[PDB]
């Protein structure tokens, strides 16, 4: 098949022809494409914490290199552009688009597919790294996370947050407890590990976050011995002051956010481009109307209270040192 084929036959923008193009210069991989199918699906999807409605969607749907060749193409290339970089984080998170959801329940789970068929790649690379097997699997699992998430989000079956697991499938993220931690390096290129949180586990207790602080320099230092970072960076939503005008004391984020060293600029007040990032880990938020959205936690209440109050939330970045 030819890309502009491809593109057009799946309803892809104009834009993502570039990307096309670089796929089909890259061609298929090696090692050839293969889906688990029935009851070996259903097993590794459970693995995966993929919700079970989910998962029989997925099974049902499965694509097929007959009836579905454009989409084949891009699922054979889309998981060779990512293993191309297996272990790679100075590599950027390209996932490829998404797939306009006309072309159905294929279309709508195509990033899980490209996710099930790239798991055998990237647990050998765990292996060869000498992981162990639980903690492979706990990194994976946030891929049931993620459905679970499009789902609440849009109403029905997908997994459009493809960008963010190409790092779980190029092995440069590791969950380690209720923080995962990745292969990271600054603009200087200095290595650090940058901090993420899971939504999956509950609330971020201090007893917990302490113990993934904990666990992060003795892995990669054994695992990954030549990165040798120092550091956990973090840049989030939950990293603003602001929040303390709002959640009290015995507030998980509050308590924790006291240890961190935030190293930006005090935002500019008018900066509007943190909300999106608070409305999107608050609410999933999907354009509705503020005063539509629940109002149950006091989280909930502060975010709608200071945007109705014409305030603007701020991702902040800061560090920790490691233990
Ligand atoms: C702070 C130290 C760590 C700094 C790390 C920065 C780097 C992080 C980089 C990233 O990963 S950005 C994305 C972070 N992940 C998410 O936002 C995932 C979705 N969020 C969550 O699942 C929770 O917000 C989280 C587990 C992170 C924290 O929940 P907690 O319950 O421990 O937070 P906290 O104790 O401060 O909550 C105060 C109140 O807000 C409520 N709450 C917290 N998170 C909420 C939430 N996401 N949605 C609705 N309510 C929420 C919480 O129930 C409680 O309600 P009440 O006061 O009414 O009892």
């Amino acid at each position: 098949m030819d890309p502009e084929t491809v593109r057009i036959a799946l309803g892809l923008e104009e834009r993502t022809a570039a990307w096309l193009t670089e796929l089909d210069e890259l061609g298929p991989p090696a090692e050839p494409v293969r889906l688990p199918r029935g009851e070996e699906a259903r097993d590794l999807l459970r693995r995966l914490e993929v919700p079970e409605l989910d998962a029989e969607e997925i099974v049902a749907a499965a694509p097929d290199p007959d009836r579905d060749p454009a989409l084949w193409w891009l699922l054979e290339r889309t998981h060779h552009a990512i293993v191309r970089h297996m272990g790679d984080h100075r590599a950027k998170p390209r996932g490829g688009p998404p797939l306009p959801y006309e072309g159905g329940a294929a279309a709508r789970y195509f990033h899980v597919y490209v996710f099930l068929a790239t798991v055998p790649a990237v647990r050998r690379f765990h292996a060869e790294r000498g992981i162990p097997d639980e903690v492979g699997w706990e990194t994976l699992t946030q891929l049931g996370e993620l459905v679970a998430i499009h789902r609440r989000k849009y109403g029905q079956g997908g997994m459009n947050m493809q960008w963010w697991t190409t790092y779980h499938l190029r092995g440069i993220l590791y969950r380690l407890g209720r923080l995962q931690f990745s292969l990271a390096t600054g603009k200087d290129g200095t290595p650090h590990l940058g901090l993420a949180v899971p939504e999956w586990g509950g609330p971020l207790l201090p007893k917990a976050y302490d113990e993934s602080l904990h666990r992060a320099r003795p892995f990669f230092d054994r695992h990954f011995p030549e990165h040798g970072a120092r550091v956990a960076w973090g840049s989030s939503w939950m990293l603003d002051p602001q929040l303390e005008e709002y959640l009290t004391e015995d507030s998980n984020i509050i308590q924790l956010a006291r240890f961190w060293t935030l190293t930006d600029s005090a935002p500019e007040p008018g900066n509007a481009d943190g909300d999106s990032s608070i409305l999107e880990f608050v609410f999933r938020y999907n354009g509705q109307p503020l005063d539509e959205l629940p109002q149950r936690s006091s989280l909930e209440r502060a975010v709608i209270a200071h945007l109705k109050a014409g305030r603007h939330w701020h991702m902040r970045t800061g560090f920790v040192k490691l233990p």
